[PDB]
């Protein structure tokens, strides 16, 4: 830890400060993250050999004078601050596409792995100039419930991979229309956002979803929107895989690696994004 010079804070993640740092003898530019139970070093340990191209690289895990930190790769900003400058005229399709490709491409890796992300959000995709988008921040203030699965917000526990996969068509949508699709406020306003656009789930289109544990038969009845209302100028290819990925039985859900095959990604591309430096 005395090898490393803190240039700059650069973030606070969800369990510590993150700096850009300079590893003082070997030269490296690097993002330092300061965080031990023995399942934690156990776990941690586990996510060095987890590596692939749309995976933020975690170079070291430091365990000194009984403290931990992680030693990543830097990169060039997050996806929410991209979205945000953005947001005048949209970020291009093939962008999209290309950053929804490669976002697949991570979580079909992790998901073989039986790893899930479980807190997928722009707030934690990393871009860099060249046109990488990178999964951070998962496997270790008021944080977000607009990218949760409908599955955890009914209190299953035991929920799988298919949690992923809602979160980033969230985060797809809103890439297309420039807006939240679910910005709830707590976990009933953000489960009724849900019900209101997709119709409140019932034994029809979700096999045992009312014996989940916070599942209440009083909920109010809506019925779906269509997606043409909710996701446009989206075409339909981008609109079937868009409905695909948010069906509410988390059996049913597209998998990462069908969502690849799709034909909306038949003319994928890798385009370069329009960023600082």
């Amino acid at each position: 830890m005395e090898n490393f010079q803190k240039v700059e804070k650069i973030g606070e993640g969800t369990y510590g400060v993150v700096y850009k740092a300079r590893n003082k003898l070997t030269g490296e530019v690097v993002a330092l993250k300061k965080i031990v139970p023995s399942t934690a070093i156990r776990e941690i340990s586990l996510l060095k050999e987890l590596n692939h191209p749309n995976i933020v690289k975690l170079l070291d895990v430091i365990h000194t004078e009984n403290k931990l930190y992680l030693v990543f790769e830097f990169l060039h900003q997050d996806l929410k601050k991209f979205m945000d400058a953005s947001a005048l005229t949209g970020i291009p399709l093939p962008l999209i596409k290309s950053y929804l490709f490669q976002l697949l491409q991570g979580l079909a890796f992790c998901h073989s792995h039986r790893v899930l992300h479980r807190d997928l959000k722009p707030q934690n995709l990393l871009i860099n100039t060249e046109g990488a988008i990178k999964l951070a921040d998962f496997g270790l203030e008021v944080v977000t419930l607009w990218y949760r699965a409908p599955e955890i917000l009914l209190g299953c526990k035991y929920y799988s991979t298919a949690v992923d996969i809602w979160s980033l068509g969230c985060i797809f949508a809103e890439m297309v229309t420039r807006r939240a699709l679910f910005p709830g406020d707590s976990e009933i306003d953000q489960l009724f956002r849900i019900f209101r656009t997709l119709g409140t789930p019932d034994e029809v289109v979700w096999p045992g979803v009312t014996s989940m544990p916070d599942y209440k038969p009083s909920f109010p009845k809506w019925a779906r929107q269509d997606f043409s209302k909710v996701v446009p100028p989206l075409d339909e290819d981008g609109r079937s895989l868009l409905s695909q990925m948010l069906h509410y039985d988390p059996n049913k859900r597209i998998s990462a690696k069908a969502a690849l095959a799709h034909p909306f990604f038949q003319d994928v591309t890798k385009p370069v994004p329009h960023l600082r430096l």
